[PDB]
RNA sequence: CUGUAUAUUAU
């Protein structure tokens, strides 16, 4: 036959007739409205695409939900191809609606039902402004459900958009942090490697790890780059961890005498297998010979803690003699170590950890390991008779003459 | 006499 050419008629002030709404609050436009702000019926699906109105529907709570209520779940619908079509035919349309309280839903929805063709479009929108974005209470959101749900390299792709930009800021940042975290957690090492080489740096891992948010970050990463049991002696992930505690190492007494670092270093002296070797270095360069010290700290003490009930003999042999016989007497008031932890409101919780560690290591397989438990013990349940009667006073003293009960050797 | 953190994105 003959070749026919249709061209789309134009449109252009008509689009503007959905600026009209029944409130000022609602975006709806007001063919649509009951008038109270709700959705209309006999609205269709349809009758959105005719009007150019998915913009307008979108900015709107009912509107929006409507969208999403009615969206198509498969890809082969005409219906769904139109919305989508309308959604992404202008890149700045779908960054702002990215960027809605409201609109952000929309988005989710389509990638709850998309496809690989429709992944690539989306990926290469989002890369666009990915940072900017993350930065956004409501898009943060979209970025984190397209880092579940994109295919590998995309989610890659956007990842690797993150890479010479101010990661500090996204990092300690109120909404951007869970969108690395999603990163760290979600996708393989290859894709987020940037950013282990942006924490070799003292100054910014000391920064985003000393942030209320950022902790929680470099935490994740840990934990995602520990969580290796055995590879096949590939010692990556063990090349770029060690790059990582390096800094978390070298700066330990400041981090673990803090208000959100000392979760990481926790989970550090916590994590036992592949992370071992990064207790011990924390434990000995940053905790021993300050136990008396970071004991007395309302953030530090939980610390101690975690060691002397995660630390090896070896090592918890010597943080006992330190606060045994490690310090020298008050001048005054001729006081050891113990006896200003036994009356201390953070202290205390050590003394009784320490308790706790000489019960659970009397029952060791080296008799050895078993007799220096019960000594150290002994030393305790001496010091708690000699200082009882104040001890009998407070909840904990009571928590610690019930520790030391009817006890062994 | 008890001690620390981790978005409730829908005007």
């Amino acid at each position: 036959a003959v070749r026919l050419i249709d061209l789309e008629n134009n449109a252009s002030f008509s689009k503007s007739l959905n600026s009209t709404t029944r409130s000022h609050k609602c975006t709806l436009p007001i063919w649509a409205g009951d008038g109270e702000g709700n959705v209309s019926d006999s609205v269709t699906l349809q009758d959105v695409l005719a009007n150019d109105a998915l913009v307008e529907f979108a900015t709107d709570k009912n509107g929006c939900r409507f969208l999403q209520e009615h969206y198509p779940t498969e890809n082969d619908n005409d219906v769904h191809q139109k919305l989508f079509r309308k959604l992404v035919e202008d890149r700045a349309i779908f960054l702002s609606l990215c960027s809605n309280m409201f609109g952000n839903f929309f988005v989710q929805r389509v990638l709850e039902c998309s496809n690989t063709e429709e992944q690539e479009i989306l990926t290469e929108h989002l890369a666009t402004d990915l940072y900017n974005l993350c930065l956004d209470k409501s898009a943060c959101r979209v970025i984190q459900l397209a880092i579940q749900k994109l295919d590998v390299h995309l989610a890659t792709r956007l990842s690797l958009e993150l890479r010479d930009t101010h990661l500090v800021r996204l990092s300690i940042d109120q909404n951007g942090n869970h969108v690395i975290q999603k990163i760290v957690k979600t996708l393989p090492v290859s894709s987020w490697t940037f950013l282990v080489d942006f924490f070799a740096d003292d100054d910014n891992l000391i920064h985003v790890c000393q942030d209320k948010y950022g902790c929680r970050v470099i935490q994740s990463t840990v934990e995602t780059l520990s969580t290796d049991q055995y590879a096949q002696c590939y010692q990556h992930r063990v090349i770029l961890l060690r790059s990582l505690m390096a800094g978390v190492t070298r700066n330990c007494t400041q981090l673990a005498s803090n208000e959100f670092a000392n979760y990481v270093v926790q989970h550090v002296i916590k994590c036992g297998d592949a992370l071992a070797v990064y207790r011990d270095i924390i434990i000995e360069q940053c905790l021993l010979q300050n136990l008396l010290s970071m004991s007395q700290e309302k953030y530090a003490s939980h610390v101690v803690e975690v060691a002397f009930e995660c630390a090896p003999y070896r090592l918890v042999a010597e943080m006992m003699n330190e606060i045994f016989e490690g310090y020298i007497p008050h001048p005054d008031t001729n006081r050891d170590a113990l006896d200003i932890l036994l009356f201390h409101q953070y202290g205390n919780y050590v003394v009784q950890q320490m308790i706790q560690t000489c019960v659970l290591g009397q029952n060791a397989r080296d008799q050895k390991q078993s007799e220096m438990y019960g000594m150290w013990l002994e030393k305790i349940h001496g010091r708690v008779m000699r200082n009882a009667h104040r001890l009998e006073r407070f909840s904990s003293g009571k928590k610690i003459i019930e520790a030391l009960q009817s006890m062994s050797l």
